[PDB]
């Protein structure tokens, strides 16, 4: 019964050519659940971001057209949405209770069949509470909507971060565990353009010779501290990355781990951002010259640089790498970021999705069971 959650996110479809992703791309049969990132907060009201938006919804929604057992969810928060919209929709237990009673409504609207709550981060102890009074109004709330109308309950997820730092800030986990029927813990962005030293996007074990304060900077180390907090391990769905981290070197003859940088690199012909690049962006940048190939036997996954180009990706091995883990862990699934940005196109060389699609295939016969 692993699952697999994949993040759709709405910004793709505005992408140029090629990259341009809509929610017909889909396939249907790869994920078990899809995930809309993002909707917004008008009003402390569910609600949509743009009135592009609605149709969208639409149209990811009746991918159950094709697949009729295929979740599909409604995400909000994210990254940039940042904490104070959840602060304040979370300061009067009115403004808290009519969001959850009408997000209910919004969501049984277009049909969607749960919410998944993104916020980045709650920090100290009043976010705290507040964070486990919301997932708790949501999850009672669904389970009295089950009740009160003749439906199957709303699901209720909620992307975590992987710090073990960010875990104890803002994170009670014996509590979130019991409201949440998914933990989906974004095993990603250890290392990026935020830094002015050469790191791996999201690395499953360390380096030997890294500080122990590096050594908990893994998808290994964080997801084990999620189980150390009290994470039920079936709820457990660690974040994989379709995406690099990429990195402009300050010198061209130092490309190891470590090594100085000025800041993120060259954007993505598609994705329009430094420092971070789709796969199927990271497979045109090997197809480069002199463009080298290094697998990190240590961390057990791949970079690539050429000239003052240096990018810290996943492929098709580090990932059958981290479900093996997985799967000897016990962890209940993966959660992936995101389905538009791996190669849906086929256009690396291999078939299409060739990411999610090694993931599946290696994560295939495993059974959660302890
Ligand atoms: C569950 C999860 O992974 N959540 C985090 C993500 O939120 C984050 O993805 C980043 O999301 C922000 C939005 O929060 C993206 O910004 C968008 O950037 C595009 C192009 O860069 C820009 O046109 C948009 O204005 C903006 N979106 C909107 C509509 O606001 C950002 O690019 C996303 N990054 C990636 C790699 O996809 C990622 C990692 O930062 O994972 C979690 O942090
Ligand atoms: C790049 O690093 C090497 C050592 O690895 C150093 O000797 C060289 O001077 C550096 N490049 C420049 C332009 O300084
Ligand atoms: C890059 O330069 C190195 C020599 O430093 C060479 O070994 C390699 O073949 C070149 N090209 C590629 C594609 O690796």
């Amino acid at each position: 019964e692993p699952q697999v959650l994949c993040y759709l996110t709405s910004w793709s479809s505005k992408r140029p050519s090629a990259g341009r992703f809509m929610p017909e791309n889909v396939d249907p049969t790869l994920c078990t659940h899809v995930i809309y990132a993002f909707a917004t907060l008008k009003d402390h009201k569910l609600t949509e971001a743009d009135e592009k938006d609605a149709d969208m919804y639409d149209k990811v929604v009746a991918l159950r057209e094709k697949n009729p057992n295929l979740k599909i969810l409604l995400a909000i928060g994210g990254w940039a949405f940042g904490s104070t919209p959840f602060k304040e929709l979370t300061s009067n237990v009115f403004r808290m209770n009519q969001f959850v009673y009408e997000a209910i409504e919004f969501l049984r609207d277009y049909q969607f069949n749960g919410l998944d709550v993104d916020w980045e981060y709650p920090r100290g102890a009043d976010d705290r509470a507040a964070f486990v009074s919301l997932l708790k109004e949501l999850r009672l709330a669904f389970e009295g909507e089950a009740k009160t109308s003749g439906q199957p309950r709303l699901l209720l997820t909620a992307a975590v971060p992987a710090s073990f730092e960010a875990i104890a800030a803002g994170y009670d986990v014996p509590e979130i565990s019991k409201y949440l029927d998914f933990i989906n813990v974004m095993t990603y962005d250890f290392h990026g353009q935020w830094e002015r030293q050469v790191g791996h996007n999201s690395p499953l074990f360390p380096l030997e010779s890294a500080t122990s304060y590096q050594k908990k900077l893994t998808v290994d180390y964080s997801a084990r501290e999620w189980v150390r907090q009290g994470a039920p391990k079936e709820k457990l769905m660690i974040g994989m990355p379709t995406y690099g981290r990429s990195f402009t070197l300050i010198n061209d003859t130092q490309f190891d781990i470590g090594a100085p940088a000025s800041g993120g690199g060259q954007a993505g012909r598609f994705t329009n951002e430094a420092g971070f690049m789709s796969y199927y962006e990271i497979c045109e940048f090997l197809r480069e010259d002199n463009t080298t190939l290094v697998w990190d036997n240590e961390q057990m996954v791949p970079f690539a640089y050429r000239e003052d180009q240096w990018v810290g990706f996943d492929d098709e091995r580090s990932l059958k790498t981290k479900m093996a883990w997985l799967k000897e862990e016990g962890f209940g699934g993966i959660m992936v970021w995101s389905v538009d940005m791996d190669d849906f196109r086929g256009s690396c060389g291999t078939g299409k999705y060739p990411l999610i699609t090694a993931m599946k295939q290696e994560l295939s016969g495993y059974k959660v069971k302890l």
